[PDB]
């Protein structure tokens, strides 16, 4: 994260850092909890992953120190990317961990609501991505949570900023005119949170942008709103 602040512990209770332990353990995305055994992720973040056995998720962590061999984690039994998704900057990146366990809710680690079918014609004012991802193009995994509160931009608007990509509405872009607070590496996969009437809705999955926090650079995000019924086919399949 690009401009932000260290997060309060419990802030942002479906916040998850996804860890890859080849060749090393080391962080390798963020993500959320929608369900019980459920990480909604960008699909990028498996390029290379062969298997799920390499994979583990941590949630209730505030800081990355809190992580040592004895950290217990979630196994992951499962991962499924969109079928249609090629790349990141194409979209359908978007990808679900079925969890080999079931996440027990609490204060440090608990569900955010998807939004809403009937959502998509509301104005979400007060977002927030988060991340552990670096704060500056040449840097570091941050070992606090960071947060920063960046405003939506619409498709049209966000489409004259990337002249020569397709900006669908299958994205969702966030940033302000000048930069200056954006995602970063290391911040893919996890949540734009949005509040609206008290409720925290999953409104996008950092996905992509030109550098970090650049002036006319919005961050581009997965318009989760937009894959609702795929998230419901792959959770609640009979
Ligand atoms: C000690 O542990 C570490 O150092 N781990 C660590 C550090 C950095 C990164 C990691 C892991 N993940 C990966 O390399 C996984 C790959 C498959 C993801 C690539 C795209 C992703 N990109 C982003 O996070 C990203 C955004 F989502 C939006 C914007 C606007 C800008 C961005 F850079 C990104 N993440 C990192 C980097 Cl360089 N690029």
């Amino acid at each position: 994260i690009v401009g932000g602040t260290a997060s309060v512990r419990g802030e942002w209770p479906w916040q998850v850092t996804l860890h890859t332990t080849s060749p090393t353990q080391r962080h390798l995305c963020g993500g959320s909890i929608i369900g019980n055994q459920w990480i909604l992720t960008a699909a990028h973040c498996f390029y290379g992953v062969e298997s799920p056995k390499i994979l583990r998720v941590y949630s209730g962590i505030l800081n990355q120190s809190e992580i040592k061999e004895d950290t217990s984690f979630f196994g992951v039994q499962e991962i499924i990317i969109h079928d249609q998704y090629k790349m990141a900057e194409s979209g359908y990146d978007i990808a679900l961990l079925k969890l080999e366990t079931t996440v027990g809710y609490g204060d440090s680690q608990r569900p955010i609501c998807l939004p809403s079918k009937g959502d998509r014609n509301v104005i979400y004012t007060d977002c927030w991505v988060t991340g552990w991802g670096y704060r500056k193009l040449r840097d570091k995994i941050q070992n606090t949570l960071q947060k920063a509160k960046i405003p939506l931009v619409t498709n049209e608007e966000c489409q004259k900023r990337y002249r020569g990509h397709k900006i669908t509405h299958k994205m969702i872009c966030a940033g302000y005119r000048e930069g200056g607070k954006d995602a970063c590496k290391g911040d893919s996969g996890g949540p734009l949170s949005c509040k609206h009437n008290e409720v925290w809705h999953l409104v996008g999955i950092t996905s992509w942008g030109e550098g970090c926090a650049q002036r006319e650079r919005p961050g581009v995000y997965t318009n989760v709103v937009e894959y609702v019924d795929w998230i419901l086919e792959k959770t609640q399949a009979v």
